[PDB]
């Protein structure tokens, strides 16, 4: 059914609705202090190069586990899958975490772009529905930055290193 | 004189220089210590050796200071260093550290804004033995030095507090090539 204008709406729609949550709302992650000067989020343009399809290998006996944070205490997760995919040419994976109380998968991650600073240094979010083993939607358009990229004081779950992947992925959030 | 105070502050750079290129303690990454050239440094000015008063904590406090990487580190504040630089009057927080006998001084200025020293401000050691309020210490800005985090090693270093800034180019201890 989906059409890709729906899905390049929906994303349009979705990145809208965000900043206008964190140029005014009272729990917006932008300091209150640059909230007034607050012009919206940069992304890298839609890109269906890196909306792509991911073999989902879950793990066969789930796993308590660690992330460093920025600030704090490392968060605990559960090791829930491994997310197999192409970019262009290459195959890669990366490690999605499963987290209490939420039903879709954490996966934080880092690529070419966190090196080369065209995206968040310490990386980038993803979230994967994981409803119901087969094949999931990757989405990288919907990559978006942890809280603490905006100069407040929170703690972010970091990537591990394991979740770097070996290229750029211009797509969703960036820092400009 | 001078002149041996010179020669300590410079016998202590090339040492410093000396540990940072060759141990395997070294806060250079191993990859960077064979090109590693010596640390940057501005030129000895006895105008930045001042003389601080000493006004030591009436109840010492556990504060915090944020750090570079992971949760915030944990000191005790002992003291307001007052001091003169040059026809203006500044008050900088000092830091009692738990096990080490000097107070830690970290803090920033006009060269930190400018982008001639690091960006994350720089550090000083301040011997408080055996200073009553108001005794002077000496507040030498010559032996100003970096955070190990300068050197790009993924290193948790302590930030200076907002009101550590001294609204002056210390011109003095180490800086940075901003061009690397
Ligand atoms: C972005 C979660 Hg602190
Ligand atoms: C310079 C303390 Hg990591
Ligand atoms: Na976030
Ligand atoms: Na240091």
């Amino acid at each position: 059914t989906d059409t890709d204008d729906a899905w390049r709406a929906r994303i349009a729609a979705h990145r809208a609705d965000k900043d206008e949550f964190l140029a005014t709302h009272d729990q917006s992650p932008i300091p209150p202090a640059d909230r007034g000067a607050f012009d919206g989020l940069r992304y890298f343009d839609i890109d269906a190069s890196f909306r792509v399809a991911a073999r989902y290998q879950p793990a066969r006996d789930p796993e308590a586990v660690e992330l460093e944070t920025t600030r704090g205490p490392p968060a605990e997760y559960t090791r829930a899958a491994v997310l197999g995919f192409d970019l262009g040419d290459s195959h890669h994976t990366l490690t999605a975490f499963r987290v209490e109380g939420e039903s879709s998968l954490f996966v934080p991650f880092t690529d070419e772009t966190t090196d080369d600073g065209r995206t968040y240094e310490h990386g980038r979010y993803l979230d994967v529905d994981p409803a119901g083993g087969d094949e999931v939607a990757l989405d990288f358009n919907l990559a978006y930055n942890p809280f603490c990229a905006y100069g407040g004081s929170f703690s972010c779950a970091l990537p591990p290193a394991d979740n770097h992947v070996p290229a750029a992925i211009t797509a969703g959030e960036r820092v400009d």
